[PDB]
């Protein structure tokens, strides 16, 4: 019942692009995919039970300026822009989740997908 996908795996975005919605909820850690603005796209189960989202709800809201404005800094938005900008994002760093909710600390890994304009954001507890 579950894609056996690790998170940090060298060919993730190769692995996931297959994956359909319940596909996505089949993954062991978190997953967001936003295009190059930061909408949400896509949106998994493991990361609604991370962070209490409704993962059918955030679909179509922009994550800098909604959801997660505690991203909206140098060290979260400013990486995803960067790599964005140069069509190669692949980004890992630890970070805290604080809005709204008691703050959780995460491993974030950005990787730019295969599909047009699309952006993964893996996520897992530390
Ligand atoms: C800070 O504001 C973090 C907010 C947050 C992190 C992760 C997800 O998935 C959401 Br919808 C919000």
């Amino acid at each position: 019942h579950m894609e056996h996908v690790a998170f940090g795996s060298e060919d993730i975005e190769n692995t996931l692009a297959k994956m359909d919605d319940g596909q996505l909820d089949g993954l062991a850690f978190g997953a967001i995919q936003l295009d190059g603005d930061g909408n949400i796209l896509q949106y998994n189960a493991a990361e609604g039970d991370i962070t209490g989202r409704d993962p059918k709800q955030v679909i179509g809201k922009n994550f800098f300026k909604d959801v997660a404005p505690c991203t909206d800094s140098p060290e979260f938005y400013g990486k995803f822009k960067e790599g964005v900008a140069s069509g190669n994002l692949n980004t890992m760093f630890e970070y805290t989740f604080d809005y709204q909710m008691t703050p959780t600390k995460v491993k974030v890994h950005m990787k730019k997908a295969l599909s047009g304009d699309s952006y993964w954001v893996f996520v897992k507890r530390v």
